[PDB]
């Protein structure tokens, strides 16, 4: 079951999907399994939706692991699925939340990179889409967005790994996902989820153009920084991708937000580069924990 699922160490892929089941098989009235589409190779790409009823009614959107490189991020994914589960109608405020808004939750974004870091490369970060005229492999999933789409920010070279693809939205992962929000049509939040350098940011990463909604949004992510580190003391810093990590282009909440989804924010999880992508398993609850306390604070921001 998933109360004896083991949440302090990293899973496969299968073991992943197999939870998403345990999941929706215990709680039917909450959650369901949908498949958005399928990756290059194949694999059925899912989202846990998380729903009270209602109809079409406010959503938010999190994607985990769209970089499969980042372990931290689909094992706090899978730590996020339960906690929606066991915090509603106990959680007043999280329960405020599902009550006016469903949750769609995409663990694994990735799942073609996240079979492969498995099995040849832990380090790969692209899709696994064959390019035409090369011997390399993959595309950046967050440099492939139609936002400020080929600027400067990504890579024309199909092996550079911020590689942005041969145009906007040719990776399947991430037209599954534009599709989804856009035939959907009333997405408040898109919040992405990263890891490393202990980051919370907001748009734009492709560029140094303010938002117009920058001081509500650096006020909601102020907030959930300081949320998330109550726990346990760990720092953020937070501002624009552009201004806080560097320029980025044909990311994916520069799409988000562009489609007028206001609250759009990427996290960076722990750590700052000590482990790096190999944070050890034993800090998964930890992160997660911390990491729900932000994402939460942005959700009520978003009620
Ligand atoms: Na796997
Ligand atoms: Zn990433």
């Amino acid at each position: 079951s998933t109360n004896t699922f083991n949440y302090a160490t990293y899973h496969t892929l299968d073991e992943i999907y197999d939870f998403m089941d345990l999941l929706v098989a215990e709680h039917p009235q909450l959650v369901s399994k949908l498949q958005i589409g399928r990756s290059y190779e194949g694999r059925p790409i899912y989202v846990l939706k998380f729903s009270t009823g209602g109809s079409n009614r406010p959503a938010i959107w999190i994607d985990l692991g769209i970089h499969s490189r980042e372990w931290i991020t689909q094992a706090t994914g899978v730590w996020f699925a339960k906690k929606f589960t066991e915090d509603y109608g106990q959680d007043p405020s999280f329960t405020a939340i599902l009550d006016s808004m469903d949750i769609f939750l995409e663990i694994v974004t990735n799942p073609d990179g996240f079979a492969f870091t498995h099995s040849q490369n832990r380090l790969w970060r692209k899709t696994r889409s064959v390019t035409s005229s090369s011997l390399c492999v993959g595309v950046d999933a967050n440099r492939n967005w139609d936002a400020g789409f080929g600027k400067a920010g990504a890579s024309s070279s199909p092996c550079s790994e911020t590689y942005h693809g041969k145009y906007a939205n040719s990776e399947v992962e991430v037209k599954s996902i534009v599709d989804f929000v856009k035939d959907h049509g009333n997405f408040k939040a898109f919040l992405s989820i990263h890891s490393y350098s202990q980051l919370l940011l907001y748009p734009y990463g492709y560029t140094t153009q303010s938002i117009p909604d920058k001081t509500e949004l650096n006020q909601v992510a102020k907030s959930a920084v300081e949320a998330l580190k109550s726990l346990y003391g760990t720092s953020y810093k937070y501002g624009s991708i552009i201004t806080t990590i560097y320029q980025a282009s044909g990311g994916s909440i520069d799409w988000s937000y562009n489609q007028g989804i206001k609250y759009s924010f990427t996290f960076e999880l722990r750590d700052t580069g000590r482990y790096g992508f190999l944070l050890p398993a034993s800090q998964i609850i930890p992160t997660a924990q911390e990491t729900w306390l932000g994402v939460l604070t942005i959700m009520e921001h978003t009620l």
